[PDB]
């Protein structure tokens, strides 16, 4: 399975292309219209993937047995699993299937959770890539010591910025995120003006320190675990903030990738790199 | 709760409304907002489905089921509560609360089910599928006859349940009749209606069948996927008799006018005969 995941860091994955086109084999959409299958594929795998990334969170709580975990993952996944095979994502579903195998250990299903989650996170992230999110604009309106410095460069923008992460603030979290890329750069579509990227990694730490987003302050940098395994730059568990002297950039950058994925499918690649 | 799911088989939420009305997005469009509390709700819906199936299980502790819905549910609850279901979110927290009982616990957890399934056969009426539509083209003794009617539409026909095929399913869905709801259509799979039912079923399904073999009049059920009653002109659950199969043509071409296009609502009854 890694294999592809990595495939997929750099390309689009060819899923995510028949159903952008309306090849899915299915030709699903009831009355020859595929708009509908569309949206299905898209949040259903975005849904599939939050649970299994809980799941996989679990699977790292010892007070339930490894096999309650199973049976609670061949209770929650094969609907999910089957529609989306059925509905575009033909291997995902044989790979749930290799998951739910019984675990020799607890760590060997810790393992296939999180290959898992993030084999359907890249797909996530691609599918919200590709979403025609904008039919609707159209009509529906209204201690400084542990401190690490990285540098964040959206291409083909050419905006490069840096910003420190406080390894202090989320210790687990910011090891993880430190541990590791380029990676496609998207907009939240319901949240306002926040950028996210789908960064390659599978966190299950706790995060003590979390924010409420009101709070942050601009530039604020954040991880989700949950909502795919997130990075996100708002111009909530808080990784690092964007330095101020540079925060003058990612307004425009942020215009950029809304209009990446509202409105061009353009692709707009985001890489952190540590200074 | 039971109040509120009574209430709402008739009567459209306030939340659906709101949110369809986007009075309740980015850069001030409400669409993607809407796609993703319909998203969230269906399938929130689903997932507690499988957990209160899960409740039934003797394998797992009543604690361990409450932790796995204390992290699972947060993230579904507070999310919808944002933006559209505030309460759906304040009676998951109390769902998640100790319960005592694998009963307590199953009940309310059944009810919260329930609860949600008819904001999802909401959201799923009112939600737009008609955007794409313009820019992505191409033992006999032993069943048990009842009636269908869909109003306003004025039209009838006599089926059968096969208590045979599966007994524990044609129980649990008789115990509801007589009921009336709204009738939706099937928005991917193709020419099938489908209504949600009110009731939550845990009944075995040991019969199942494929779609493509489902004959014109198959009466199918959607225990997992919102507990419906689906007509095809899965597991099985009847079929409307020969010389009324063709009676369904006009009422799926209406009804997909309905879920699709109009919104003017379509009213399905079932009643015993
Ligand atoms: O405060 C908000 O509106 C949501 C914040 C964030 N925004 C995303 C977007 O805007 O696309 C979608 C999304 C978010 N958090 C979630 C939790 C569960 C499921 C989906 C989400
Ligand atoms: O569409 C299909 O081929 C699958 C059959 C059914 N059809 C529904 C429809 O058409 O709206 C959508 C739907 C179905 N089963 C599901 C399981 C999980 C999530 C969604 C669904």
């Amino acid at each position: 399975l890694r294999e592809l995941i990595a495939s997929f860091v750099s390309e689009e994955p060819p899923e995510i292309r028949r159903i952008r086109t309306g090849t899915v084999p299915d030709l699903p959409g009831s009355y020859g219209q595929y708009f509908t299958a569309w949206d299905f594929s898209n949040s259903i795998v975005r849904d599939y993937a939050m649970n299994l990334y809980q799941l996989t969170r679990l699977a790292t709580d010892e007070s339930v047995s490894v096999e309650n975990l199973l049976t609670v993952f061949r209770t929650l996944d094969p609907i999910y699993s089957t529609f989306l095979g059925y509905n575009g994502f033909p291997v995902l579903a044989e790979y749930a299937q290799r998951v739910g195998q019984p675990a020799e250990s607890r760590a060997e299903l810790l393992d296939r959770l999180t290959t898992f989650t993030e084999y359907v996170n890249r797909l996530t992230a691609w599918s919200h890539h590709y979403f025609p999110w904008d039919l609707g604009g159209e009509r529906y309106r209204y201690d400084p010591s542990q401190r690490i410095p990285v540098r964040l460069t959206w291409q083909p923008l050419g905006v490069q910025v840096d910003a420190e992460i406080y390894a202090d603030l989320n210790p687990q979290l910011a090891t993880d995120v430190l541990k590791a890329f380029t990676v496609l750069q998207d907009h939240a579509v319901v949240s306002g003006e926040s950028m996210y990227a789908w960064a390659p990694l599978v966190s299950v730490a706790p995060t003590p320190v979390r924010e409420r987003i009101c709070d942050a302050p601009v530039g604020r940098l954040r991880f989700s675990q949950a909502t795919g395994n997130k990075v996100i730059v708002q111009y909530s568990p808080v990784l690092g903030k964007v330095v101020d002297s540079h925060a003058d950039r990612l307004a425009e950058v942020g215009k950029a990738v809304w209009e990446s994925t509202f409105s061009s499918k353009e692709p707009v690649w985001l890489t952190v790199e540590r200074l």
